[PDB]
Order: C-alpha cells, then sequence, then structure tokens
C-alpha cells in the first residue's frame, strides 16, 4: 500500500500562515528555519491555499517573494515544494526536454517509473501549460529505438492484469533471453513490444521464467548502469515492473553516491514523491543498502537545504 511522509497539516490555517511566511520574509534578510519548518509540515495541497491567502492578505506573490529571498539549493527545493503536485512531473518533463541537448536521464526516470494513469494526466497538464504535446516534443529530442520505446510508454496502455497465458509467459521469456545473449542489438522491435505492453504481473512472471532459463536475473544482460540510452531505460523498466519504491530508491542511492550529489535528483525525488510512496523508498533504501535515506542525505548535504530535506524525509 503507498504511504507518503508528508500529509495534511491538522489545525491549518492558510491567513495565519501565510503571516508568518510575511513576517519571516519582511525586511533586512530572511528567516529560513521559520519557512522551512512551516513548508515541509504543510500538504502540497495547503501551500498552495498559504499562496492564495497570501495574495488576498499582501497583494504580493508568495514565489516571488520566495526566489527574492532565498539562494541556492534551498531556494531550488523551496520552489520545487511549491510547485502544485500536478504539474511537476510535467514541469520537470518540459525542462530535460527543452533547449540545447536533453536531459535523457529524467525522460527515462519519470516515463519508466510513472503508472499509466499518472502519465494520462501528465500529458494533458504538459499540454494545457506549454501548448505541445508531451510525444511531439519527446520525438523531437530522441532517437532511434530509444525514441519509440519511450512513445509506447507514452500511450499509456500496458495490458490489464488478468490472463496469465503461461504460453505466452513462455514464449516471450525465450525472446528476452535470446534478445539478452545478443545485448540487445538484434529484435529491438520484438522486445520494445514486451516490455511497454505486456501487464505487469505478466512480465513479473517473464522475468521469473528468463531467470529459470539463463540462470540469472534479467537485469544482468542489460546492466550497463551508464552508456545507451536504450539500454538505461530496459534497466528503469525492468525495475519498476519489480518494484517503483525500489528503483526510486535506487536513483537516490546512486544521486548522493561519490564526489558530488545529483542534487538535481534528489530534490525531484524527493518532492515528486513526498506524498505518494517516500516511506515506501525509505525501506527500500534501508533494505536494498543497509543505510537509511536520513543518514545518507544528512552526510551529502548541507545548512537549510539539509534541515529541509531532513524534515521532508
Ligand atoms: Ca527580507
Ligand atoms: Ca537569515
Ligand atoms: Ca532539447
Ligand atoms: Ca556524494
Amino acid at each position: 500500500v503507498l504511504r507518503g511522509t508528508v500529509t495534511d497539516f491538522p489545525g491549518f490555517d492558510g491567513r495565519a500562515d501565510a503571516e508568518t511566511l510575511r513576517k519571516a520574509m519582511k525586511g533586512l534578510g530572511t528567516d529560513e528555519e521559520s519557512i522551512l519548518t512551516l513548508l515541509t509540515s504543510r500538504s502540497n495541497a495547503q501551500r498552495q491555499e498559504i499562496s492564495a491567502a497570501f495574495k488576498t492578505l499582501f497583494g504580493r506573490d508568495l514565489l516571488d517573494d520566495l526566489k527574492s529571498e532565498l539562494t541556492g539549493k534551498f531556494e531550488k527545493l523551496i520552489v520545487a515544494l511549491m510547485k502544485p503536485s500536478r504539474l511537476y512531473d510535467a514541469y520537470e518533463l518540459k525542462h530535460a526536454l527543452k533547449g540545447a541537448g536533453t536531459n535523457e536521464k529524467v525522460l527515462t526516470e519519470i516515463i519508466a517509473s510513472r503508472t499509466p494513469e499518472e502519465l494520462r494526466a501528465i500529458k494533458q497538464v504538459y499540454e494545457e501549460e506549454y501548448g505541445s504535446s508531451l510525444e511531439d516534443d519527446v520525438v523531437g529530442d530522441t532517437s532511434g529505438y530509444y525514441q519509440r520505446m519511450l512513445v509506447v510508454l507514452l500511450q499509456a496502455n500496458r495490458d490489464p492484469d488478468a490472463g496469465i497465458d503461461e504460453a505466452q509467459v513462455e514464449q516471450d521469456a525465450q525472446a528476452l533471453f535470446q534478445a539478452g545473449e545478443l545485448k540487445w542489438g538484434t529484435d529491438e522491435e520484438k522486445f520494445i513490444t514486451i516490455f511497454g505492453t505486456r501487464s505487469v504481473s505478466h512480465l513479473r512472471k517473464v522475468f521469473d521464467k528468463y531467470m529459470t532459463i539463463s540462470g540469472f536475473q534479467i537485469e544482468e544482460t542489460i546492466d550497463r548502469e551508464t552508456s545507451g540510452n536504450l539500454e538505461q531505460l530496459l534497466l528503469a523498466v525492468v525495475k519498476s515492473i519489480r518494484s517503483i519504491p525500489a528503483y526510486l530508491a535506487e536513483t537516490l542511492y546512486y544521486a548522493m553516491k561519490g564526489a558530488g550529489t545529483d542534487d538535481h535528483t534528489l530534490i525531484r525525488v524527493m518532492v515528486s514523491r513526498s506524498e505518494i510512496d517516500l516511506f515506501n523508498i525509505r525501506k527500500e533504501f534501508r533494505k536494498n543498502f543497509a543505510t537509511s535515506l536520513y543518514s545518507m542525505i544528512k552526510g551529502d548535504t548541507s545548512g537549510d537545504y539539509k534541515k529541509a530535506l531532513l524534515l521532508l524525509c
């Protein structure tokens, strides 16, 4: 069952909260600790009510005020909290597509881990907000089978979980076996349909059967955690069919491991999942990585940015 770490604050008063925030901002400087503790303990819907209340009481726009007063990764994190939950994934998608080049990592990550229902809603908001079709901007920025696989997934049309046709489980585990042995370089079209179109429970049975045929897990054969956009996507889909919290816990782990931090991914997964499954991601993190998410964040981040992330966690 999915559990998030941010819920609605009981006893919420949008007006009183807008006043605290005004007082924190107003005058020389800023009180970041006041902003930080309030906005991490109100849900996203309550933050939208605070923005509305701030504007009725003061005629000032709350988010421009926050962008004025805050700086750096803390500012980026607060701005991300303030994005309406329904617009945020579409916002991240638009910013990976836009401009020169493209950030394929955010593309793989959101399209492979969002459910068909989330994707239909995202496609809708993206159009409404940006005028173009998510699909046309994706096609405009990606090439090859990576492009094809993304479009397949963007159709939000996986089969229903019902007819476990074990003959087609058999059949599909064979195709993937043969494809794995050829390093996913030969019959792309066959396996893009299997990974994009089958039901989640069919593909779980297919992944079990693959292992019984080969002796190893299917991600062993696709395991190049770098280099090759299609392979990175195949890996994100296999991982998300098994468990979307486990896959998102893993991208968090790799955002902090080594020199530096991928603060954009750390902010994106912490914020986008705070009210969906961040608790499940936490449990998966500890289980698969033998460290709690809190402790890795704490050693990897500093200042008010750290304080706010630890309160979200
Ligand atoms: Ca000020
Ligand atoms: Ca200050
Ligand atoms: Ca681009
Ligand atoms: Ca690091």
